[PDB]
């Protein structure tokens, strides 16, 4: 009938929000996110100073997905900082706002800053776990030690109820690990699985070349390549994180795929690929689709079957 | 035009292989693989012991690819060692062996048997990596420390050259490091990249279940999901190990996907899931249509455009 929920102190009219990164990164776009019929939005990942990011072209899109090196391009965090504070309407939807800092102390910085707009309007903090290579080093998500002190010195520094954006993880003992990390942390009240499945490879077979110039072609996956591997994080850390939230992200392209990542554990359902492909539009398609699989299956409301995925034997 | 290659002292009529575990169990499957027209077959990774596996249903296969949990269900390394020692018709095509104990001990065990049916029958080494280890840590190749000794002790106990078969990676760091501990194995003389993408979950929307019956239904992904994976993995060994060959699998379904494998780097071309579920007709379809490609091009040979993807200024 309705898809309202509650969730973070937030009242959102449906689950879907836009993922982070697609149709957020301008006032315009933002304005549309608003505008458009989803639960919530999210903000493009910010730095403290404004970057241009890669060389084009850095995003392509195929009929199973897509493969993006843009390089965190985005106006930076006075910007999101002062729509957050001055121009997105509340009374519309809730707003969150990514932050990725290049180190720990950039994100202490902007958190710092952001903590009195949250208590004051309510904007909800993502923190982007992902960052550009730095040669020797791994992805900070993939560094445990250094997520540990990520989430340690945001969690001081910022002091109030806030999320992690999550790279997928491919072997259980990562799983494990990763959870007891996040677990240590009360603040961190959601993670958001999954980012992009990284340092992918598109090659055009006419061409013979690769499709985007950055990083040599290569970049993060996402679309219908990815949902399995969503589903299976969403699900991981749904067991493993029992006082947090998980909100999915991951090749969800109907109303169908949203209804499996809720069975999987998601309370939000973030949308990239598809939103990037088809626009604002998808939002009434997703919500009419959902509740339409609901209605043959009798559920009433999401709470009913989340997390409600079967397991044989 | 032809697609014949030769490489680590063998003839291939065509590079096309099955990937590990994929029709090759049995004495029945491997006279199968034998009598069709690919130029290459592998055997069932194998333990010191027969192995019956997990419990059914432990592979399933979908339009975008396939999803298992096996468990290394095989007839123990004795009865592979005895096909590739009395029953395997060399006259046909190359044989690969591939091997997957338990602990580095039982990989030394097998390889020092091995050894001299190697030397004698040329038998070819495919050691798996992608691989458990002790439960609660991760993967072999997701273990660097243990990589490096696991390959330290077969290059040692075996003393000829042989190949490793990699998980995927999905990040820089992981292709930088993963390499370099390659590199300092100089009997390592082939490189197959990829072995599914680990611990996928594929739910079925109308029964609100997973699919497979072991590790909750948890399992690693094969087939159209993991192409972009595959080729980034298989470009990315390709250019940090110029004194080795790469072996590329994943996703290959048409000559299309294997002209595209081929320019990312790959000498062999491993099918799994597609020949799952087509069977061994699948060969001469690849075969015609990479001579189709090749033909429209001007190719005549593999040489001529092995590597050779083009990247964007
Ligand atoms: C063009 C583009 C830009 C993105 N930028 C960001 C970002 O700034 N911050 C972030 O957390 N994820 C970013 N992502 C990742 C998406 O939020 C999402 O995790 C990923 O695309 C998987 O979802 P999908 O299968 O729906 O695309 C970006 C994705 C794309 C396609
Ligand atoms: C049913 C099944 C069993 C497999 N068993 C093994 C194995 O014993 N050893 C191994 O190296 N890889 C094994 N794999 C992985 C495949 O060799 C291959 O790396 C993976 O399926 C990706 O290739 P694809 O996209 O063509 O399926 C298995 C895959 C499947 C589907
Ligand atoms: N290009 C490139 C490498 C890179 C990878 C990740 C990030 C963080 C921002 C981001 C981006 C991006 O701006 O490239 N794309 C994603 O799919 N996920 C993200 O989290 C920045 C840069
Ligand atoms: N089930 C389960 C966990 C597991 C994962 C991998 C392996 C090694 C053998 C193997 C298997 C398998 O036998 O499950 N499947 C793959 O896709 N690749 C492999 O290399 C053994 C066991």
């Amino acid at each position: 009938m309705c898809l309202k929920l509650n969730l973070l102190d937030h009242v959102f009219a449906n689950p879907f929000m836009n993922a982070a990164g697609v149709l957020c990164s301008t006032e315009e776009d933002l304005r549309c996110m608003t505008a458009s019929s989803s639960g919530a939005l999210v903000s493009k990942s910010c730095t403290s100073a404004p970057r241009d990011g890669n060389p084009e072209p850095r995003y392509m899109a195929f009929p199973l997905g897509s493969i993006n090196s843009m390089g965190l391009p985005n106006l930076g965090f006075d910007f999101y900082l002062k729509y957050a504070s001055d121009l997105h309407d509340y009374s519309k939807k809730p707003l969150f706002l990514s932050i990725s800092g290049l180190s720990v102390e950039e994100n202490v910085a902007m958190v710092r800053r952001l903590a009195p707009v949250a208590q004051e309007k309510g904007v909800l903090l993502e923190l982007n776990l992902s960052c550009p290579n730095v040669p020797g080093k791994p992805q900070v998500a993939y560094d445990f030690e250094a997520m540990r002190t990520y989430l340690q010195q945001v969690s001081l520094a910022y002091g109030l109820p806030f999320g992690v954006k999550m790279p997928p993880y491919f072997d259980i003992a990562h799983f494990d690990t990763a959870a007891a990390v996040l677990n240590e942390f009360p603040l961190v009240k959601f993670v958001t699985c999954v980012n992009s499945v990284g340092n992918g490879l598109v090659i055009d077979a006419e061409s013979e070349s690769v499709v985007i110039k950055p990083k040599q072609g290569f970049g993060g996956l996402g679309g219908k390549y990815i949902l399995p591997t969503a589903l299976a994080n969403v699900n991981a850390f749904y067991r493993r994180c029992p006082d947090k939230l998980v909100f999915g992200c991951g090749g969800v392209y109907s109303g169908e795929d949203a209804f499996l990542h809720i069975l999987a554990g998601a309370s939000m359902v973030q949308v990239g690929t598809a939103l990037q492909e088809e626009g604002p539009g998808i939002f009434t398609r997703l919500e009419d689709e959902l509740l339409e699989i609901m209605a043959r299956k009798g559920y009433r409301t999401l709470e009913e079957f989340r997390g409600r995925v079967k397991t044989i034997e």
